């Protein structure tokens, strides 16, 4: 396990806080997880499973056994010609995955091409981006159970996935994703609803436009807006989008006929958090050494030597200035500890 104590989880988090590790162990495969566990569990530490952290919050020293998640396996399982599932191991980096699936000429996950981690805590935070999730494509998992140590499979149904949500980070703590299946497909319509996307590939005037060339598109448009954590702290958009009802959105509207809000199959308003915490003033702000970026108004920062506590506080005085001025609550996307 080239386990370590006392260990600076700095380069293990995208935010780039520096707390330290009781103990550190990386894993290479199932017998490597349930050595961790025993361990874990042997010196009577709780265990904190990591896989990228492009979605943790470290707050405070982590007094507990924390695994980054590091296997490895991608492979096609079955091809059915129009569909074809595949399979990845919890450690496999998401992107470079993605570009592995686009080189064997399957489709559905180019729109979540350049998100960061890995391919385990996908399924936990149902990540999406462009008008695509991952439980649109999600064929099943396998994850160790906790409390017994058993294997266990998850089909779609049983991950009761939502926006940026899933059984698992519903049930913290309780299970532990080994590796992952996915169906993609071959020939089926691209997903160009997202405007900057539409435009970007029409640009480059493809003749016969595939999953390759909207990729290309999506990671340069990213490339071109967003704060990489490597150079600027952050774990990302920080907020959901807000959800609000029909007579709420009515309200809001009357007040702010700016407002950007988009409708859903049950008459509800997913709000756009960006337009509002850019028009409660946040944008550029700064106070210390934590911020919201200037352009990227969900993107909350570390411009250098902040504590995970920082972050925190300047989130809660964010939310809290927008349930205040909006009646809206926004909840983090970010996992604290
Ligand atoms: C610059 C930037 C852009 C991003 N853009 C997007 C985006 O467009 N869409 C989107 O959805 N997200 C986005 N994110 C968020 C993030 O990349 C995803 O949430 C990603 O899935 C987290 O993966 P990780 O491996 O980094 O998870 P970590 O941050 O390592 O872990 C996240 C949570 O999952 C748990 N976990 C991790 N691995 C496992 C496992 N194997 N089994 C059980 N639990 C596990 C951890 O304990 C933690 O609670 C972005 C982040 C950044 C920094
Ligand atoms: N969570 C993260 O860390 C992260 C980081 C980078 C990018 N992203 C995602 O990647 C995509 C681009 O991000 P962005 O920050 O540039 O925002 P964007 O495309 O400028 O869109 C801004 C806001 O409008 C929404 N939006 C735009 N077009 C839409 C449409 N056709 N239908 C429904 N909603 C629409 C987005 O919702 P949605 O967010 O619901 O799409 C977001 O709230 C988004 O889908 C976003 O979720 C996420």
């Amino acid at each position: 396990l080239e386990l370590q104590e006392h260990c600076s989880l700095k380069p293990y988090n995208t935010f780039g806080i520096d707390v330290r590790a009781r103990l550190l162990a990386h894993a290479r495969d199932e017998a490597d997880v349930r050595e961790a566990l025993a361990l874990a569990r042997e010196r009577g530490l709780p265990l904190l499973v990591i896989g990228g952290g492009s979605n943790l919050l470290l707050t405070r020293d982590v007094e507990a056994l924390v695994l980054r998640m590091a296997s490895q396996g991608r492979r096609i399982v079955s091809d059915a010609a129009d569909s074809v599932l595949v399979e990845a191991e919890a450690g496999e980096a998401w992107d470079p995955f993605v570009q592995w699936s686009l080189e064997r000429g399957l489709a559905g996950l180019e729109n979540l091409s350049l998100i960061p981690g890995t391919v385990g805590a996908a399924p936990m935070q149902n990540i999406g981006a462009y008008g695509v999730e991952l439980k649109d494509v999600f064929d099943s998992l396998t994850a160790l159970d906790r409390q017994d140590g058993t294997l266990r499979e998850f089909d779609r149904q049983a991950c009761r996935f939502g926006y940026r949500d899933s059984l698992f980070k519903q049930e913290p703590d309780r299970w532990l994703i080994l590796r992952v299946r996915l169906r993609l497909t071959r020939r089926e319509r691209l997903h160009l609803d997202y405007g900057p996307v539409r435009q970007r590939l029409e640009e480059e005037g493809i003749a016969s436009p595939t999953a390759r060339d909207v990729s290309r598109v999506i990671c340069a448009i990213r490339r071109e807006k967003l704060p990489d954590p490597a150079v600027l702290g952050n774990a990302g958009s920080f907020f959901k989008n807000p959800l609000v009802d029909a007579t709420q959105a009515e309200r809001l509207r009357q007040a702010f006929p700016d407002l950007v809000g988009y409708p859903q199959a049950d008459g509800r308003l997913k709000l756009a958090a960006g337009w509002l915490i850019d028009k409660g003033g946040w944008k550029g702000f700064r106070d210390g050494p934590v911020g919201v970026h200037a352009q990227q108004a969900l993107v909350l920062v570390n411009h250098g030597g902040a504590t995970g506590a920082q972050v925190r506080a300047l989130a809660e005085r964010i939310q809290e200035d927008v349930r205040r001025r909006f009646g809206v609550e926004l909840e983090p996307e970010p996992n604290l500890y």
